[PDB]
């Protein structure tokens, strides 16, 4: 959370979709850091993050309305009936037992909405990123398909479920792996990369490739000849997309 700076409008969206009054208590399933949490307590929530990473509790703002527990999804030590919403933004593809996962905030849940800011790679547009970091692409390629997400969780839910697209705009605080669309650059930095669990988890000679091409491409003006129209896209679609439910 260097480089993973919470944006203000993916706030704003998590917010407008749970429609919750102030002092509601939300769920944070797969909390990581912990960004999100401690802005969406700075809107008037308390929050219960949830996150297994020993490491990622520690990197993390000690807030008065955030609660922290450490356990998997499948397993929350949560009651029944003790949360208003619930959230997991851009974690639910780290979950090993998805199905029990959602029936686990479910069980949580009370009268509100489960917010999902989740993924699916086979609907992006193309993006020139994945010609320079192919392993990124690969990443998100093993990931279930928007439907599947979609059904898994209406089954386990059932309150009708909705998908809307986020577009991406251009300069947005949170560099995840598709932010930097069209600041190409950024991926240059040891910093951005650091943000960016892909990468680490790569095989290095790869990424290092990656960075070489891009450098030379940036360099020369091949970059601005077979990507350069980008530059003038304010947002673009590279498949992220809030599943919730309703009533």
């Amino acid at each position: 959370s260097q480089t993973r700076v919470p944006d203000i409008r993916i706030v704003n969206a998590i917010i407008n979709l749970l429609n919750l009054p102030k002092g509601s208590v939300i769920a944070d399933i797969g909390a990581g850091t912990g960004g999100y949490s401690v802005a969406l307590a700075n809107q008037g929530l308390f929050v219960y993050a949830v996150e297994p990473s020993i490491v990622m509790r520690q990197q993390a703002v000690v807030h008065p309305q955030v609660e922290w527990f450490t356990g998997y999804a499948e397993n929350l030590a949560l009651p029944d009936k003790s949360v208003d919403g619930v959230i997991s933004i851009l974690a639910i593809h780290h979950f090993s037992h998805l199905e029990k996962s959602f029936q686990e905030m479910q069980r949580i849940i009370r009268d509100g909405t489960i917010v999902l800011l989740t993924f699916d790679i086979r609907l992006a547009q193309r993006i020139w990123l994945y010609d320079y970091f192919p392993f990124l692409w690969e990443d998100a390629l093993r990931f279930l398909p928007l439907d599947e997400q979609i059904n898994l969780l209406q089954e386990n839910t059932k309150r009708r479920v909705e998908a809307i697209p986020f577009l991406l705009p251009h300069d947005l605080s949170d560099l995840f792996a598709a932010a930097a669309w069209r600041r190409p650059e950024l991926y240059l930095k040891a910093e951005v990369r650091a943000g960016i669990s892909s990468f680490a988890l790569a095989n290095q000679d790869l990424v290092e490739k990656g960075l070489e091409l891009l450098t030379a491409d940036l360099n020369n003006g091949e970059w601005i000849r077979k990507y350069g129209e980008i530059h003038h896209l304010q947002e673009i679609d590279i498949g992220y997309r809030f599943i919730y439910t309703t009533l």
